[PDB]
């Protein structure tokens, strides 16, 4: 699964404080059998800690979820070489069973020097290395 | 790139992984300062750290001797995940700890494969996709 769907988001930086707006998702593809109950988790990588992780609500049984949630992710100089990871998960009753639908990432330093629109959900490996916007072709 | 080598052993016993993290060699940390490594074991992808396990942190040593045994129980639902072995360079605050290198092993394959000896520490992206043993060359 190369393209697991699309996510609409916005990212703006304000004095070393990342403002993320996770709007909605579309055409989500989950290889797990059953309902699609997605949520979005934001974090930085690589980082051996989850204290900074943040997530949206879980939208039950929907392949085109409307999140409409804003996040404030503060970053510091020491985070410049990390990447902001945005991951869509398919919730399971027990966390360890939750499957990864797709992900994408943005370099932290590059975000401090604006993102907005639809982006593709990439694979568990590829998504940690880049992001790909959905062309507007306007 | 190669961030050093790690000597380990992995054996499966009735859906219970027995890992033996022996020692590391030639560790390369791009962070300025002492090299204070520790090894963290986990499964990916997985939105939870409850199953994560780590070794002691060996202060100021590029060829650390861990000599630690781990028991990582896995279940049928974990077959499609990968066992990730990551070497971290400890910082006073976790978020500042840098990743030295990593490698991974498919869970299903581990239940079949003879993991015992020296392996290369791969990059933060490549290491989540495979492992590479250090050839004995007879």
């Amino acid at each position: 699964v190369q393209g697991a769907g699309q996510l609409r988001l916005s990212i703006d930086a304000q004095d070393r404080v990342l403002l993320l707006h996770i709007i909605e998702g579309k055409g989500l593809i989950s290889k797990q059998p059953g309902t699609c109950d997605p949520y979005v988790k934001i974090s930085l990588i690589p980082e051996d800690s989850r204290l900074r992780h943040q997530k949206t609500q879980t939208v039950p049984d929907c392949r085109d979820p409307a999140f409409h949630e804003h996040f404030f992710f503060p970053v510091q100089e020491e985070d410049d070489q990390k990447r902001l990871l945005v991951t869509v998960w398919n919730r399971a009753s027990q966390s360890r069973q939750s499957g990864l639908i797709g992900c994408m990432s943005f370099g932290v330093k590059s975000l401090l020097t604006e993102i907005s629109g639809w982006y593709y959900l990439l694979g568990e490996h590829l998504g940690r290395t880049k992001h790909l916007k959905v062309a507007r072709r306007r």
